[PDB]
């Protein structure tokens, strides 16, 4: 009597694929698209999920947002392997970016709200990135970078089904959206709170934030893009700047508080940046496009054409081409560049939360809400529908 | 004939004053209040101001504001000494939180938005810190501290006037005003940048600013907390809450987008603030009422319940007495207490000018513009109407 | 059959005393001092450890420093209370300044030096703060304020034994020492590991840390403020300062590299300062005396004469007594004040350990090696013998 | 009748170059190696140097270092034009890592030792950037980042001299090096004060330093590397590791203090680098090669590889060619790049003056020193004798 959206997929390997040290053969592997064969994603019979350990809890899903590595898992390159390039384990229960409530707790699963064991009834969401809490880099404070990571929706299985089970440390209450966002809109928002994590993470973590006043660039319009203009507006900047080739998602950016939007393809994205900003230029630059190498150029002219200086280059999007750097523009413009990943740690989760449940609406985004029995399709219709800017899961 | 309004007093100092190594007798000191007695504050006749060094401009005043600074110096205690405790160099014009239009520029009297010599007609503020630039804590970057530091208002002749003449480098440009406040509004926000930077300073730059999705509790609701509070709106802080008993003060606070104020004679600080924030307390305090030793210990008690951690205490307002300090609760909460003194440096000038551009209207808090001829009787007016937040001269 | 040191105590709370909300009716106290009477330490037989949890080691004890926290547990007031005013769960083991070699590991006991189980025969040093890694502050990255503290050697059962279990995420590895320091001198060094990471917290971590080039004043010479001697000196400070009333302390901080030592009790410690450092002062004070409210008008005075800015003062000690602040001070020379509490996150452990992998060599201020009978005796006798600085706990 | 070491070349353009904004025709040029061509250095007589601001101050030269930079201003491409690329007003005297003597003050000519007016025997260095201190990047505090510099010993006349002329906001005193570096060595410590603040700036302020514990990789054992070996030594670096093909550089960075040192030609840097730290790499790489474009995929590798996270590369010497960057390792790793240049500002100047009073003996990396006679002889030298690591006049 349970279902949930699973993906199975041939363990085939290219012939130059190496098993790698933590991959477990036919079953997991850090290197999905070199792997996972003709992937197949439908919904199923699971057993009920069970706590095993006292600090489990079990979440009823309301809501779960379709990601991008969601759509990449499904499809493949012309051999039909995955096009997702890193960890999976699969068969797996996917989807990663969800809100519910919890049904049951362990009596070792604590709420971090109260500092109490999790009672039934609190709205939840958790992070997708399943640190250990041991390693050094989680004993540093760093869980992003985690040295025994597991991910949820990759090889543990998700959220795109009636119930998940996972550890209570992962879990951050949504009580404070209460009475902000009503009936399903709560569900809503809290889903899209580990993209718009991501995106915190990228601006304000590693990004080091900015100073009110500041101006930013966003490059790229997808979901992270998107988040980083409404935190970027709510952190202060005096101008938000996106370039985005999508009219909807630049439509989008406007409705999140962006002062201005730069189709890339048919304006020159340097010269509006530097009009726009009265030569100043600015203090962030977010890359979210992917293309960092056919971007990368013209972030560099505004750097050195503009009288701003201290400007930071953070890297959120993943590519495979070299980024093609002149280090003279760093050097000359006092200048810096961060790669960041994931969500997790530095109270991210719950300062977005907050921030949600003060003002900053990010269900503007969803596109299209569906039920569970849609989602296969909307996985495969991702591939090509560029109209979809976010396309959620709502049980009803 | 130029008027402008002037402070005259007596040099009859106190029994404890010895002359300060800065001081110059019968002219200027340091201790101001141990010095200076029986001031007197009228409109009188000044002399043309003139371009002396290549670096200089002329500004005519448009807007000027009384700060409880010049309150201070007009105001005695019983035995006819200023209240004001800093350096001072009567006789003097007063006045130093204005904007106006420049009327005449040295060749070397750069304006920074262009790189070139300032225009005739370029709409300016100033800052009241004559800083030195090139003592050891100026070459730092720190001119807040610098050893060889002057003051507008204070020791050389400022803004309650038709002109006033002041060096390049202190001026900053208001055109990202235009369009944006008309006609005389303009001048009006311009004249609130210098008292919005020593609030900007406080919290931003000493205090560290904060994460968006933060708490921050303000304590006093004069010109300095009420930009606090506008400011860290503005960064994205989540809950805004000013505790002040005045009515006026706190309305205007609401206005300024605080989410809870709080009347401490009426309503128990320590509970209300824990109540606001869900027991997290919150990011950062802003200690701005002068009376530390009063209020330290509801602070201290804030911190300690709270279950946030990490709390930066930014102490702006001006005391005398010991702050009664418990070393336990910054040690057990990981808090910390920071100093702010001034507004220049750190870029902060430009960045409030271009935060009032994006939207922050800090010319909420006028609560009267009066002609230059009125302002003698306000500054006498302010001892004791403490139902007027904020005075301004608007030169028509 | 094993045995240990342990301390038995009466319930016998003082008549203001409350139990607090985590307090355990006769078993365990938030507040010690206000709760245990007649504290008496003896050897007893001990039942052998178990691994319980997957995670946990077994350690055999080579060392273990006593603390000056040993020594208040078991010293009384004059009506009998412990004079240690923090949690403690008695009865229990004392010691909690050790290092040892793994005598067995559970399945999932991960050493972080490798990432695998821990080996038989690994030489370790473990943190005494127990945090639970799943609170706020712990998912944070703050684990010396964890909502859900244990503590070695106060409430859970140390390391003045033949034998300790503990977490495997609490110990770390002193493979680095092997080659440095030969047999038993290993271990000594281990078992410093934690007072000196207490001062590498509060004066990197929560100080900031310097520059080099930078000056720095220590005020207490006890084994913190030693380690805070050899940490700014391996840190590059210009200047090392330490004032200190005990002649060995002070030999012993000329050791550890400080450049200039002061008696307070016989010498002018605001002129010594102000003469060492050229009229600069320093970038960072250790308060590390216990008696802040005593010298604070001295720091105070060092701050506000001296040329050099941005000051940080850290409070490291525990003091009851209120401090006389003069915020203006602060104000002034854009100074700052951190408290600091513990020595866990942040990586402050294993870079402790590659110090003295390196050549910082902290041995030095051990005064005395004992064995585990003579501990009893000795936390006694450190009640009055100012003469030895550090007494450790060696099996052989 | 006083002498210095002067620059003279010809205004004659690449056909490429056109006037830049602030360039003045004949005079002053942004782009050096565009316009300047057959340069000569020659020993020749000066006009006594004079008080024209009260500011200023004059200085009786004692040491001077040759840098790479005049290195690259008197030697040319096989067209003729000057190598270096930067802002260049010819002719002028050269020379601008010096200490020496000041001998005469104006009355604003402020000693910010003192806080009062310079006095006559002061021991200064002085700053080669001349920051304007009103810009907006000066008003923020980043006066290596000035939108109207002028530059010692490239626009201005500098220090192969027997005097040269200073505004006293550029001057720094070493009282606190008398007793501790004895006669002319005190001098020789100042003449280092530049390059050493260089490294500072690179390591301390832009890289943002390191924790003690920390392990450090420095690529380059150039003047600006060999410091920055010292400086993170003294920081509380457990390992420095430098990588240098030349040997001299290689045994002058181990007195310095570098645990470790590596041939990149004769050894594999990767695992040498790997093996060195544990498998845990490093908080700091320093970039200092100039050709980063040949180190960078090895630097990419460390970072992958080592489990240490929020690595750091600062990128200190100027190149010209493309960096192959892979994103990916910056964010899986969670690293960053951070460009630097000058010396200016953030009290790194007195810094490191105390650093080298507490113990720090740049003075070990002076390969000869040479009187004002020689000095273009061993400008011209400089351009092929890889041996001498720095060069410097002693009056
Ligand atoms: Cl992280
Ligand atoms: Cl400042
Ligand atoms: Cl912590
Ligand atoms: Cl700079």
């Amino acid at each position: 009597s349970l279902r949930a959206v699973r993906l199975h997929a041939k363990w085939d390997p290219r012939p130059e694929f190496k098993l790698g040290p933590k991959d477990i053969e036919g079953k997991l592997t850090w290197l999905g698209s070199k792997v996972w064969r003709y992937p197949e994603v439908r919904v199923e019979e699971v057993p009920e999920p069970r706590i095993e350990k006292p600090t489990e809890i079990i979440i009823k899903v309301k809501a779960c947002g379709i990601c991008g590595s969601d759509v990449h898992m499904a499809q493949t390159d012309e051999e039909g392997y995955i096009l997702y390039p890193g960890l999976t384990g699969f068969p797996v229960t996917l989807g990663h970016e969800f809100s519910g409530v919890v049904v049951e707790a362990g009596p070792e699963a604590i709420n971090r709200r109260t500092n109490k064991r999790f009672e039934i009834g609190e709205p939840v969401c958790a992070e997708e990135m399943l640190w250990c809490g041991h390693c050094r880099p989680c004993a540093e404070g760093f869980p992003n970078h985690c040295e025994n990571l597991n991910e949820l929706g990759f090889n543990v299985d998700g959220a795109f089904a009636e119930y998940v089970k996972v550890d209570a440390k992962y879990a951050w209450s949504l009580r404070e959206l209460e009475g902000v966002y009503e009936g399903d809109r709560l569900f809503l928002a809290g889903s899209l709170v580990e993209p718009t994590s991501v995106a915190y993470n990228a601006v304000i973590v590693r990004g080091g934030g900015i100073r009110p006043g500041d101006n930013v660039v966003i490059l790229g319009g997808g979901p992270i893009g998107l988040a980083a203009v409404a935190i970027l507006k709510h952190a202060g900047a005096s101008k938000v700047i996106l370039s985005e080739p999508s009219e909807v998602r630049r439509n989008l950016a406007k409705e999140l508080g962006a002062d201005h939007v730069i189709d890339p393809t048919k304006e020159n994205f340097v010269e509006a940046v530097l009009d726009y900003t009265n030569g100043l230029g600015a203090k962030l630059f977010l890359e979210a496009t992917g293309v960092p190498q056919l971007v990368w150029p013209q972030i560099e002219e505004v750097i050195w054409r503009a009288r701003g200086i201290n400007a930071t280059v953070a890297i959120v999007a993943r590519a495979d081409a070299k980024i093609p750097l002149t280090g003279e523009v760093f050097q000359v413009r006092r200048a810096q560049i961060v790669g960041s990943q994931g969500h997790s740690g530095h109270g991210t989760f719950p300062r977005v939360i907050s921030l949600m449940a003060s003002g900053m609406d990010m269900t503007k985004i969803i596109s299209k809400t569906v039920s569970m029995e849609e989602i296969p399709e909307y996985i495969k219709r991702l591939q090509t529908d560029k109209s979809l800017v976010k396309v959620t899961m709502l049980n009803e």
